[PDB]
Formats: C-alpha cells, structure tokens, sequence
C-alpha cells in the first residue's frame, strides 16, 4: 500500500465547528484540517462514526478509500482512529445531490441532468476499474462540490437501501459492478424526477414482489423514451444484460451534447 496518500491525524489538527447532519452511521461535522507545520486552515467534513464494540483491518480498507484519484469520487484524505473511527475529506459546500435538486427543481435544465449522469458514471467506472463495488450508490450519496462537479461518497464500507438495489441483491445478497448498475438506474431516476422518493409509500418488504412481476419505476415526464429505456435497461433481471458504466458514459456523453433533444423541459 502507498501509505503516503493517506493521513493518520492527531486529534489537535482538525476541528468540528458546526453540525452537518446524523444518523444512526454516526455524525457528519464541518470543520478544519490544520496541518501541522504548516499555515494553511483546510475546509473538510469529518464523519464520526458510532462507536462499536480492529485497526490494522480499518487502516487496510482506509488505504484504499485514499488511493482513489477521480475527479467523480470522494477520496478520503486523513483518518483519526479513537474510540470511533473518524473519516476526513474534503468540504462540498452544496451538499448532497438529492437535496440539491429538490432546492433548485424549478431552476434545473438538461444539460446540468445529463452532466450529472454523465459524471456519476464516470465515478462509478473508475472504481469498477480499481474492482470495487460500491453497494449504495443513490443521490443521497452524490455530493456537488460544485454545481457542475459532483463527487460519489459513501464508498468503502466494507436501513438496507432495498430501493436501491438489483433484485439478485434482495434475494441473494449478491453485489456486484452489475448490482451498481442498477442503483445507477435508479439515481438517475432521481435525478430526472427532481427527487422524488422511488416507489413512495411501498413498503421495502413489499419490492421484491414488485420487481419479480416486472414492474419498475414509472417514466419520469422529462425523459423522451431514449432516456428512459437506458434507465430500463439498468433494472434488468439478468444482471449481464444491463449496461455497463463504459457504455453508459458514452451514452449519456452523446445526449449531453445535444440536452434539448433528450430532457424536455419547462
Ligand atoms: C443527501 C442528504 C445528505 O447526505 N446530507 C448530508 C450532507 C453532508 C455533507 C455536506 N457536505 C459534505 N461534504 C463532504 N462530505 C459530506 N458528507 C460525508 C459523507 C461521507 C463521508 O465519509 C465517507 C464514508 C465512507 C464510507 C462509509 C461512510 N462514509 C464523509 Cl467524511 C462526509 C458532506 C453531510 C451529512 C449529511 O447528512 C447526514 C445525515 C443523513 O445521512
């Protein structure tokens, strides 16, 4: 491992200044890395996670969430093992994608939509690249550095999002680069719809059912049926028959040069 990429930080050279959200994962703060030796305050969000009840595994994995360099997904810059684990990167100062798009719905065209598909599965091909399966991609783990550059979180792990996942996930706990791809699917369906909620009021145990009957996620009313059969083609049950994030770059590259043609919008 290139131990080099990832710092292991004393408590003293970052601090939580304000709250940027919590769950049952833990505590996201926003705050500063102040290096020592040197003069710089660094913007950063650290994430504390629930305390647990060993640190050379930690580390391992925290390797390799710091050697991912790609402009589309998160690298975790520095590590502070406690108590808690407690994970350093760099700030996005408009936050979460999901929240983004249900603040500016009115105020979002095409080309921002089809930019952002086009970014995530950048992302998400690097890291297929690097053989990394992500396993709860969603707009709610898409964060916007800025509003034309948007970055994949929530990587490297190691509520189960079942909304989110291929049917061979539900059934067999079976995730695979082909598993991504259907969350892609349905990230983007966010995206297109503005946020909405996918299969609103169903409850989780009740998905499988549906998918098993071939239903899927309605065509949102922007999306011409060109953008909607790719978002088709994600959810198939045969998890080789989907595309791949390679195919979906070019895809969703062609569209963005020509967004009005694709995205119907206002
Ligand atoms: C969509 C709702 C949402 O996510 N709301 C948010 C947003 C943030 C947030 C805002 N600006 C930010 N800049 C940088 N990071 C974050 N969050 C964040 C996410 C993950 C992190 O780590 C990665 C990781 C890897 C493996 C396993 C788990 N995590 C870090 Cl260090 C920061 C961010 C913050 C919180 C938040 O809501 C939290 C409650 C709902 O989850």
């Amino acid at each position: 491992p290139n131990q080099a990429l990832l710092r292991i930080l004393k408590e003293t050279e970052f601090k939580k200044i304000k709250v940027l959200g919590s769950g049952a994962f833990g505590t996201v703060y926003k705050g500063l890395w102040i290096p020592e030796g040197e003069k710089v305050k660094i913007p950063v969000a650290i994430k504390e996670l629930r305390e647990a009840t060993a640190n050379k595994e930690i580390l391992d994995e925290a390797y390799v969430m710091a050697s991912v360099d790609n402009p589309h997904v998160c690298r975790l810059l520095g590590i502070c093992l406690t108590s808690t684990v407690q994970l350093i990167m760099q700030l996005m100062p408009f936050g979460c994608l999901l929240d983004y798009v249900r603040e500016h719905k009115d105020n979002i065209g095409s080309q921002y939509l089809l930019n952002w598909c086009v970014q995530i599965a950048k992302g998400m091909n690097y890291l297929e690249d690097r053989r990394l399966v992500h396993r709860d991609l969603a707009a709610r783990n898409v964060l916007v550095k800025t509003p034309q550059h948007v970055k994949i979180t929530d990587f490297g792990l190691a509520k189960v999002p079942i909304k989110w996942m291929a049917l061979e996930s539900i059934l067999h706990r079976i995730y695979t680069h082909q598993s991504d791809v259907w969350s892609y699917g349905v990230t983007v369906w966010e995206l297109m719809t503005f946020g909405s909620k996918p299969y609103d009021g169903i409850p989780a145990s009740e998905i499988s059912s549906i998918l098993e009957k071939g239903e899927r996620l309605p065509q949102p009313p922007i999306c011409t049926i060109d953008v909607y059969m790719i978002m088709r083609k994600c959810w198939m049950i045969d998890a080789d028959s989907r595309p791949k994030f390679r195919e979906l770059i070019i895809e969703f590259s062609k569209m963005a040069r020509d967004p009005q043609r694709y995205l119907v919008i206002q």
